């Protein structure tokens, strides 16, 4: 009646940051929920060509005992554009309640 | 191709340590309102967190991903007296629950 384990650090940093990526306005708009970073290790940017891939990192430690270790340390999440944009532009963006919102010029 | 569906099923990850006389969790929860967040304990051994928000994606929608209705049930490595003084903070993004070992029990409840 228990679990073989427990999902780990690595699973979640495998699917981290869970995002949701609109159209609305003039912009193509990406929200990742990305809580417990700095801004300063804050990335993003388009490679390839037809990506947007963010990556983020942060220290964690493990305190006294532990029990459950699930939070991510570092994220790297692909993100397939549907349509194109150089490799510069105003892509613009606010970090706010752990939330990542970017804003793309389109 | 992953939806809110499945995200709202691990979400959020948590850490759970036992530290200077607490246990405590935490949680990468970005984005809800903190008035709208619930912790209980379950059965005295197990720890629900609960929180709910709404989310309106205006125009096309290639990836909807965020989960709307979170319910993480984790269970403690003891169990919590009813009357134990359970603290919280929320900051940026990130819940930190603490629970007194003072409010627990090792025995096997009853």
């Amino acid at each position: 009646q228990k679990r073989s384990e427990e999902l780990s650090r690595g699973f979640y940093e495998l699917v981290y940051p869970p995002v949701d990526m609109y159209e609305e306005g003039g912009y193509l708009v990406v929200v990742a929920d990305l809580a417990g970073f700095n801004k300063e290790k804050i990335k993003a940017r388009v490679s390839g060509q037809n990506e947007l891939i963010i990556e983020a990192e942060r220290e964690i430690t493990e305190p006294g005992v532990k029990y459950l270790t699930q939070r991510p340390k570092y994220v790297r999440k692909v993100i397939r554009l549907p349509y194109n944009v150089a490799k510069d532009a105003e892509i613009s963006g606010k970090y706010e309640n752990g939330v990542l919102t970017i804003r793309i010029p389109i």
